[PDB]
Protein backbone atom coordinates (compact mmCIF):
# COMPACT_ATOMS: atom_id res chain seq x y z
CA UNK A 1 0.00 0.00 0.00
CA UNK A 2 2.91 2.56 -1.25
CA UNK A 3 1.60 5.38 -3.64
CA UNK A 4 3.46 8.51 -4.63
CA UNK A 5 3.44 10.45 -8.17
CA UNK A 6 6.85 11.38 -9.54
CA UNK A 7 9.00 14.17 -8.66
CA UNK A 8 8.55 16.01 -5.04
CA UNK A 9 6.03 16.43 -2.72
CA UNK A 10 4.36 19.83 -3.45
CA UNK A 11 4.39 22.72 -0.36
CA UNK A 12 0.40 22.06 -0.15
CA UNK A 13 0.61 18.18 -0.42
CA UNK A 14 2.75 18.09 2.36
CA UNK A 15 0.72 21.14 4.79
CA UNK A 16 -2.50 19.10 3.76
CA UNK A 17 -0.99 15.39 4.91
CA UNK A 18 0.46 16.71 8.15
CA UNK A 19 -2.26 19.24 9.39
CA UNK A 20 0.03 21.84 9.62
CA UNK A 21 1.78 24.65 7.65
CA UNK A 22 5.54 25.83 8.28
CA UNK A 23 6.65 29.72 9.58
CA UNK A 24 9.19 30.69 10.85
CA UNK A 25 9.11 32.62 14.26
CA UNK A 26 11.91 34.82 14.91
CA UNK A 27 12.69 36.48 18.07
CA UNK A 28 14.85 39.42 18.42
CA UNK A 29 15.89 41.53 21.60
CA UNK A 30 18.63 42.48 23.93
CA UNK A 31 20.16 39.89 26.17
CA UNK A 32 18.62 38.61 28.46
CA UNK A 33 15.01 40.29 27.37
CA UNK A 34 13.41 36.83 27.45
CA UNK A 35 13.96 34.94 24.09
CA UNK A 36 15.27 31.77 25.32
CA UNK A 37 12.85 31.60 28.34
CA UNK A 38 10.08 32.23 26.03
CA UNK A 39 11.21 30.22 22.98
CA UNK A 40 11.30 26.92 25.31
CA UNK A 41 8.00 27.38 26.83
CA UNK A 42 6.30 28.14 23.20
CA UNK A 43 7.88 25.17 22.05
CA UNK A 44 6.41 23.08 24.56
CA UNK A 45 3.29 24.50 24.37
CA UNK A 46 3.03 23.45 20.79
CA UNK A 47 4.61 20.37 21.02
CA UNK A 48 1.31 19.92 23.60
CA UNK A 49 -1.02 20.82 20.53
CA UNK A 50 0.53 18.01 18.64
CA UNK A 51 2.70 20.81 16.09
CA UNK A 52 6.39 19.90 14.95
CA UNK A 53 7.63 23.32 16.33
CA UNK A 54 11.78 23.56 16.87
CA UNK A 55 13.81 26.04 18.60
CA UNK A 56 17.37 27.51 16.82
CA UNK A 57 19.73 29.20 19.35
CA UNK A 58 23.07 29.35 20.52
CA UNK A 59 23.07 25.66 21.69
CA UNK A 60 22.42 23.92 19.01
CA UNK A 61 23.43 25.96 16.18
CA UNK A 62 27.05 27.69 17.30
CA UNK A 63 29.30 24.48 17.90
CA UNK A 64 28.00 22.60 15.55
CA UNK A 65 26.72 23.89 12.04
CA UNK A 66 28.22 27.39 12.34
CA UNK A 67 31.39 26.18 14.68
CA UNK A 68 33.54 27.36 11.96
CA UNK A 69 32.29 31.25 12.36
CA UNK A 70 33.94 33.71 14.37
CA UNK A 71 33.27 36.88 15.98
CA UNK A 72 34.52 39.55 13.38
CA UNK A 73 31.96 41.20 11.61
CA UNK A 74 31.36 38.99 8.42
CA UNK A 75 31.38 35.66 10.65
CA UNK A 76 28.13 37.57 12.39
CA UNK A 77 26.49 38.02 9.31
CA UNK A 78 27.13 34.83 7.97
CA UNK A 79 26.13 33.25 11.32
CA UNK A 80 22.71 35.15 11.13
CA UNK A 81 22.32 34.16 7.19
CA UNK A 82 22.85 30.57 7.75
CA UNK A 83 20.29 30.55 10.61
CA UNK A 84 17.72 32.10 8.42
CA UNK A 85 18.40 29.85 5.44
CA UNK A 86 17.92 26.66 8.03
CA UNK A 87 14.70 28.20 9.61
CA UNK A 88 13.45 27.90 6.08
CA UNK A 89 14.31 24.22 5.58
CA UNK A 90 12.64 23.71 8.88
CA UNK A 91 8.91 26.01 7.63
CA UNK A 92 9.27 23.87 4.69
CA UNK A 93 8.91 20.98 6.68
CA UNK A 94 5.83 22.07 7.93
CA UNK A 95 7.17 22.86 11.46
CA UNK A 96 7.04 25.78 13.56
CA UNK A 97 10.49 27.48 13.49
CA UNK A 98 11.50 29.40 16.67
CA UNK A 99 15.21 31.61 16.21
CA UNK A 100 16.25 32.55 19.99
CA UNK A 101 19.07 35.05 18.43
CA UNK A 102 19.64 38.90 19.38
CA UNK A 103 19.94 39.57 16.09
CA UNK A 104 20.87 42.78 17.09
CA UNK A 105 21.07 44.29 12.72
CA UNK A 106 17.90 45.50 10.84
CA UNK A 107 19.64 44.30 7.46
CA UNK A 108 20.43 40.65 8.91
CA UNK A 109 17.21 40.13 10.03
CA UNK A 110 15.64 41.53 6.94
CA UNK A 111 17.98 39.28 4.93
CA UNK A 112 16.14 36.30 6.96
CA UNK A 113 13.18 37.88 5.83
CA UNK A 114 13.47 37.82 2.47
CA UNK A 115 14.75 34.29 1.78
CA UNK A 116 11.18 33.03 3.62
CA UNK A 117 9.06 35.69 1.41
CA UNK A 118 10.68 35.59 -1.89
CA UNK A 119 10.67 32.05 -1.55
CA UNK A 120 8.76 30.42 -4.41
CA UNK A 121 5.91 29.69 -2.62
CA UNK A 122 6.31 32.56 0.29
CA UNK A 123 6.55 31.26 3.73
CA UNK A 124 5.76 33.31 6.81
CA UNK A 125 8.29 35.33 8.64
CA UNK A 126 6.79 36.66 11.85
CA UNK A 127 9.39 38.97 13.60
CA UNK A 128 8.84 38.65 17.37
CA UNK A 129 10.14 42.29 19.22
CA UNK A 130 11.17 40.38 22.97
CA UNK A 131 11.27 44.18 24.22
CA UNK A 132 12.68 44.71 27.97
CA UNK A 133 14.51 48.06 28.75
CA UNK A 134 17.92 48.08 29.27
CA UNK A 135 17.55 48.84 33.20
CA UNK A 136 15.32 45.45 33.25
CA UNK A 137 17.69 43.26 31.31
CA UNK A 138 20.63 44.85 33.87
CA UNK A 139 18.60 44.44 36.91
CA UNK A 140 18.21 40.56 35.70
CA UNK A 141 21.53 39.89 34.11
CA UNK A 142 21.13 36.14 34.44
CA UNK A 143 24.87 35.35 33.45
CA UNK A 144 26.57 38.29 34.60
CA UNK A 145 27.15 39.40 31.05
CA UNK A 146 25.75 43.22 31.37
CA UNK A 147 27.94 43.41 34.50
CA UNK A 148 31.15 42.98 32.57
CA UNK A 149 31.23 45.94 30.67
CA UNK A 150 35.99 42.96 30.72
CA UNK A 151 33.67 42.26 27.84
CA UNK A 152 33.99 43.90 24.47
CA UNK A 153 31.36 45.02 21.74
CA UNK A 154 28.66 43.79 23.94
CA UNK A 155 25.01 44.56 22.11
CA UNK A 156 22.91 47.66 23.98
CA UNK A 157 25.95 48.65 26.05
CA UNK A 158 29.44 49.01 23.77
CA UNK A 159 27.68 47.87 20.63
CA UNK A 160 24.57 48.92 19.25
CA UNK A 161 20.78 47.01 18.87
CA UNK A 162 18.61 48.24 15.94
CA UNK A 163 15.49 47.55 17.42
CA UNK A 164 12.78 46.35 14.49
CA UNK A 165 10.17 49.53 13.63
CA UNK A 166 6.92 47.47 13.18
CA UNK A 167 7.33 43.96 13.89
CA UNK A 168 4.70 41.35 13.50
CA UNK A 169 4.61 41.04 16.70
CA UNK A 170 5.58 43.44 19.99
CA UNK A 171 6.36 41.74 23.30
CA UNK A 172 7.36 44.12 26.55
CA UNK A 173 8.47 41.34 28.69
CA UNK A 174 8.38 43.69 31.83
CA UNK A 175 4.67 43.51 31.97
CA UNK A 176 3.83 40.41 30.28
CA UNK A 177 5.00 36.85 32.22
CA UNK A 178 6.21 34.32 30.32
CA UNK A 179 2.90 32.04 29.77
CA UNK A 180 1.27 35.29 28.41
CA UNK A 181 4.37 35.78 26.06
CA UNK A 182 3.37 31.77 24.47
CA UNK A 183 -0.27 33.13 24.50
CA UNK A 184 0.36 36.48 22.81
CA UNK A 185 2.30 34.27 19.95
CA UNK A 186 0.35 30.95 19.62
CA UNK A 187 -2.84 33.77 19.22
CA UNK A 188 -1.41 35.10 16.50
CA UNK A 189 -0.44 31.88 14.91
CA UNK A 190 -4.12 30.46 15.19
CA UNK A 191 -5.78 33.94 14.27
CA UNK A 192 -3.25 33.73 10.94
CA UNK A 193 -4.05 30.00 9.99
CA UNK A 194 -0.90 28.80 11.19
CA UNK A 195 -1.88 26.03 13.60
CA UNK A 196 -5.19 24.72 13.92
CA UNK A 197 -8.21 25.72 16.19
CA UNK B 1 -9.44 31.46 29.53
CA UNK B 2 -5.60 29.88 28.39
CA UNK B 3 -4.67 26.02 28.14
CA UNK B 4 -0.58 26.38 28.07
CA UNK B 5 1.72 23.95 30.54
CA UNK B 6 5.50 23.79 30.15
CA UNK B 7 7.98 22.82 32.22
CA UNK B 8 11.40 25.25 32.74
CA UNK B 9 14.04 24.32 30.32
CA UNK B 10 14.04 22.68 26.97
CA UNK B 11 11.58 19.83 25.94
CA UNK B 12 13.54 17.17 26.37
CA UNK B 13 14.56 14.65 23.45
CA UNK B 14 11.99 11.63 25.21
CA UNK B 15 9.50 14.35 25.42
CA UNK B 16 9.40 15.84 22.26
CA UNK B 17 9.44 12.01 20.30
CA UNK B 18 6.19 10.70 22.95
CA UNK B 19 4.12 14.23 22.22
CA UNK B 20 4.44 13.84 18.32
CA UNK B 21 4.25 9.91 18.08
CA UNK B 22 7.45 9.83 15.73
CA UNK B 23 11.16 9.52 16.51
CA UNK B 24 13.94 11.18 14.53
CA UNK B 25 16.89 9.68 12.58
CA UNK B 26 18.55 10.37 9.56
CA UNK B 27 18.21 7.86 6.32
CA UNK B 28 21.79 8.68 4.81
CA UNK B 29 21.44 7.66 0.64
CA UNK B 30 24.91 7.03 -0.72
CA UNK B 31 25.60 6.32 -4.34
CA UNK B 32 27.00 6.89 -7.44
CA UNK B 33 24.72 9.99 -10.10
CA UNK B 34 21.67 8.48 -11.22
CA UNK B 35 21.79 5.43 -8.86
CA UNK B 36 18.35 6.24 -7.71
CA UNK B 37 18.51 8.57 -4.58
CA UNK B 38 16.49 11.46 -5.58
CA UNK B 39 14.06 9.19 -7.50
CA UNK B 40 13.65 6.99 -4.04
CA UNK B 41 14.28 10.22 -1.62
CA UNK B 42 10.62 11.87 -3.14
CA UNK B 43 8.58 8.86 -3.43
CA UNK B 44 9.94 7.84 0.44
CA UNK B 45 9.30 11.36 1.99
CA UNK B 46 5.65 11.19 0.04
CA UNK B 47 5.35 7.68 1.77
CA UNK B 48 5.50 8.55 5.03
CA UNK B 49 3.63 11.58 4.92
CA UNK B 50 0.77 9.69 3.61
CA UNK B 51 1.54 7.51 7.37
CA UNK B 52 1.16 10.97 9.10
CA UNK B 53 4.88 11.21 9.92
CA UNK B 54 7.25 13.98 9.28
CA UNK B 55 9.62 13.56 6.92
CA UNK B 56 12.10 16.03 4.89
CA UNK B 57 14.31 15.59 1.86
CA UNK B 58 17.71 17.00 2.37
CA UNK B 59 19.81 17.76 -1.52
CA UNK B 60 20.84 20.18 -3.58
CA UNK B 61 17.56 21.43 -4.37
CA UNK B 62 17.01 23.11 -1.33
CA UNK B 63 20.90 22.61 0.07
CA UNK B 64 23.45 24.03 -2.50
CA UNK B 65 21.92 27.21 -3.35
CA UNK B 66 20.75 28.37 -0.29
CA UNK B 67 22.62 27.36 2.65
CA UNK B 68 25.70 26.34 1.26
CA UNK B 69 25.49 28.48 -1.82
CA UNK B 70 28.95 30.37 -0.58
CA UNK B 71 30.82 26.70 -1.24
CA UNK B 72 32.53 25.87 -4.41
CA UNK B 73 33.77 22.18 -5.96
CA UNK B 74 37.31 22.14 -4.21
CA UNK B 75 38.31 19.18 -2.04
CA UNK B 76 37.53 21.83 0.91
CA UNK B 77 34.75 23.13 -0.16
CA UNK B 78 33.79 19.56 -1.10
CA UNK B 79 34.26 18.47 2.40
CA UNK B 80 32.59 21.03 4.25
CA UNK B 81 29.45 20.55 1.91
CA UNK B 82 29.14 17.10 3.61
CA UNK B 83 29.90 18.55 6.71
CA UNK B 84 26.91 21.07 7.41
CA UNK B 85 24.67 18.38 5.46
CA UNK B 86 25.49 15.89 8.37
CA UNK B 87 24.64 18.88 10.90
CA UNK B 88 21.43 20.02 9.34
CA UNK B 89 20.45 15.96 9.33
CA UNK B 90 20.75 15.85 13.01
CA UNK B 91 18.92 18.95 13.66
CA UNK B 92 15.80 17.37 11.79
CA UNK B 93 16.28 14.29 13.63
CA UNK B 94 16.43 15.96 16.97
CA UNK B 95 13.02 17.33 15.66
CA UNK B 96 11.00 14.13 15.47
CA UNK B 97 11.71 14.09 11.76
CA UNK B 98 13.08 11.54 9.43
CA UNK B 99 15.87 13.47 7.92
CA UNK B 100 16.61 11.77 4.66
CA UNK B 101 20.09 12.78 2.70
CA UNK B 102 20.23 12.22 -1.39
CA UNK B 103 24.27 13.02 -1.76
CA UNK B 104 26.68 10.93 -3.74
CA UNK B 105 29.05 11.61 -0.58
CA UNK B 106 31.22 9.80 -2.36
CA UNK B 107 34.09 9.60 0.60
CA UNK B 108 34.11 7.38 3.45
CA UNK B 109 35.16 9.39 5.87
CA UNK B 110 32.65 12.25 5.19
CA UNK B 111 30.05 10.12 5.82
CA UNK B 112 31.17 8.60 8.80
CA UNK B 113 32.18 12.07 10.32
CA UNK B 114 28.09 12.61 9.51
CA UNK B 115 27.66 9.32 11.12
CA UNK B 116 29.50 9.94 14.43
CA UNK B 117 27.50 13.70 14.90
CA UNK B 118 24.66 11.42 15.17
CA UNK B 119 25.63 8.33 16.92
CA UNK B 120 28.27 10.25 19.54
CA UNK B 121 25.14 13.23 20.73
CA UNK B 122 24.15 13.32 24.22
CA UNK B 123 21.18 11.31 23.13
CA UNK B 124 21.93 9.15 20.36
CA UNK B 125 20.61 9.23 17.17
CA UNK B 126 19.97 6.78 14.68
CA UNK B 127 22.04 7.10 11.53
CA UNK B 128 20.58 4.66 8.65
CA UNK B 129 22.95 4.50 6.22
CA UNK B 130 22.17 3.39 2.55
CA UNK B 131 23.94 2.10 -0.24
CA UNK B 132 21.64 2.90 -3.59
CA UNK B 133 23.96 0.38 -5.18
CA UNK B 134 23.82 0.65 -9.34
CA UNK B 135 26.00 -0.44 -11.40
CA UNK B 136 28.41 1.26 -13.50
CA UNK B 137 26.82 0.54 -16.43
CA UNK B 138 23.33 1.07 -15.43
CA UNK B 139 23.93 5.03 -14.37
CA UNK B 140 25.66 5.77 -18.05
CA UNK B 141 22.88 4.30 -19.22
CA UNK B 142 20.48 6.13 -16.98
CA UNK B 143 22.37 9.09 -17.29
CA UNK B 144 19.36 11.61 -17.12
CA UNK B 145 21.26 14.75 -17.28
CA UNK B 146 23.56 13.37 -19.90
CA UNK B 147 26.52 13.87 -17.06
CA UNK B 148 28.11 10.84 -17.33
CA UNK B 149 28.16 11.50 -21.41
CA UNK B 150 30.25 14.48 -20.43
CA UNK B 151 33.82 13.25 -20.71
CA UNK B 152 34.13 18.46 -20.15
CA UNK B 153 32.77 17.59 -16.81
CA UNK B 154 35.78 17.29 -14.45
CA UNK B 155 36.49 15.40 -10.73
CA UNK B 156 33.44 13.06 -11.50
CA UNK B 157 32.55 10.66 -9.14
CA UNK B 158 32.66 7.15 -10.86
CA UNK B 159 34.35 8.39 -13.85
CA UNK B 160 37.06 10.46 -13.13
CA UNK B 161 37.00 10.82 -9.18
CA UNK B 162 36.46 8.00 -6.33
CA UNK B 163 33.52 6.69 -5.39
CA UNK B 164 33.93 4.87 -1.65
CA UNK B 165 31.43 2.36 -1.47
CA UNK B 166 30.43 1.34 1.79
CA UNK B 167 31.46 -1.35 3.37
CA UNK B 168 28.31 -2.91 5.39
CA UNK B 169 25.72 -0.47 5.92
CA UNK B 170 22.64 -0.65 7.95
CA UNK B 171 20.63 -0.54 4.15
CA UNK B 172 22.25 -1.90 0.85
CA UNK B 173 19.52 -1.68 -1.27
CA UNK B 174 20.55 -2.67 -5.73
CA UNK B 175 18.13 -0.60 -8.03
CA UNK B 176 18.83 -2.34 -10.59
CA UNK B 177 17.11 -5.25 -9.19
CA UNK B 178 14.28 -3.47 -7.13
CA UNK B 179 12.03 -0.89 -7.98
CA UNK B 180 11.28 2.54 -6.54
CA UNK B 181 8.31 1.40 -4.54
CA UNK B 182 10.08 -2.01 -3.46
CA UNK B 183 12.79 0.48 -2.39
CA UNK B 184 10.65 2.87 -0.49
CA UNK B 185 9.33 -0.82 1.55
CA UNK B 186 12.96 -1.96 2.47
CA UNK B 187 13.37 1.53 4.29
CA UNK B 188 10.40 1.65 5.38
CA UNK B 189 10.09 -1.71 7.00
CA UNK B 190 13.50 -0.95 8.39
CA UNK B 191 12.38 2.01 9.94
CA UNK B 192 9.08 -0.01 11.36
CA UNK B 193 11.05 -2.90 12.61
CA UNK B 194 13.75 -0.89 14.25
CA UNK B 195 10.64 1.54 16.24
CA UNK B 196 11.36 4.46 14.75
CA UNK B 197 8.04 5.14 13.24
CA UNK B 198 4.86 2.92 14.49
CA UNK B 199 4.04 -0.17 13.13
N1 LIG C 1 7.97 37.71 30.72
C1 LIG C 1 9.22 37.18 30.70
N2 LIG C 1 9.66 36.49 29.62
C2 LIG C 1 10.89 35.94 29.57
N3 LIG C 1 11.78 36.04 30.57
C3 LIG C 1 11.48 36.68 31.72
C4 LIG C 1 10.15 37.31 31.85
N4 LIG C 1 10.12 37.88 33.07
C5 LIG C 1 11.31 37.65 33.67
N5 LIG C 1 12.13 36.94 32.87
C6 LIG C 1 13.51 36.50 33.20
O1 LIG C 1 14.49 37.16 32.37
C7 LIG C 1 15.54 36.26 32.03
C8 LIG C 1 15.66 36.12 30.51
O2 LIG C 1 16.74 35.24 30.21
P1 LIG C 1 16.86 34.53 28.78
O3 LIG C 1 15.57 33.85 28.41
O4 LIG C 1 18.13 33.73 28.77
O5 LIG C 1 16.96 35.84 27.82
P2 LIG C 1 17.66 35.86 26.37
O6 LIG C 1 17.53 34.50 25.71
O7 LIG C 1 16.86 36.93 25.65
O8 LIG C 1 19.11 36.30 26.62
C9 LIG C 1 15.19 34.91 32.64
O9 LIG C 1 15.87 34.80 33.89
C10 LIG C 1 13.71 35.01 32.92
O10 LIG C 1 13.36 34.18 34.03
N1 LIG D 1 14.82 0.89 -9.36
C1 LIG D 1 15.08 2.20 -9.46
N2 LIG D 1 15.28 3.01 -8.40
C2 LIG D 1 15.54 4.32 -8.58
N3 LIG D 1 15.63 4.91 -9.79
C3 LIG D 1 15.43 4.20 -10.93
C4 LIG D 1 15.15 2.78 -10.81
N4 LIG D 1 15.00 2.28 -12.04
C5 LIG D 1 15.18 3.30 -12.90
N5 LIG D 1 15.44 4.44 -12.24
C6 LIG D 1 15.69 5.71 -12.94
O1 LIG D 1 17.06 6.07 -12.73
C7 LIG D 1 17.15 7.49 -12.61
C8 LIG D 1 17.68 7.78 -11.21
O2 LIG D 1 17.85 9.19 -11.14
P1 LIG D 1 18.13 9.98 -9.78
O3 LIG D 1 17.11 9.55 -8.82
O4 LIG D 1 18.28 11.42 -10.15
O5 LIG D 1 19.57 9.39 -9.27
P2 LIG D 1 20.56 10.20 -8.29
O6 LIG D 1 19.70 10.99 -7.33
O7 LIG D 1 21.30 9.07 -7.59
O8 LIG D 1 21.45 11.01 -9.22
C9 LIG D 1 15.74 8.03 -12.79
O9 LIG D 1 15.50 8.29 -14.18
C10 LIG D 1 14.86 6.86 -12.40
O10 LIG D 1 13.57 6.92 -13.02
Amino acid sequence: NITFHPGAVTQDERDTLLGQKGCTVWLTGLSASGKSTIATALEQHLLHKKLHAYRLDGDNIRFGLNKDLGFDQASRVENIRRIGEVSLLFALSSTISVTAFISPYISDRQLARELHEKHSSAIPFIEVFIDAPLSVVEQRDPKGLYKKAEIKDFTGISAPYEAPANPEIHIRTDEVDVAGAVEIITKYLADNGLIPA
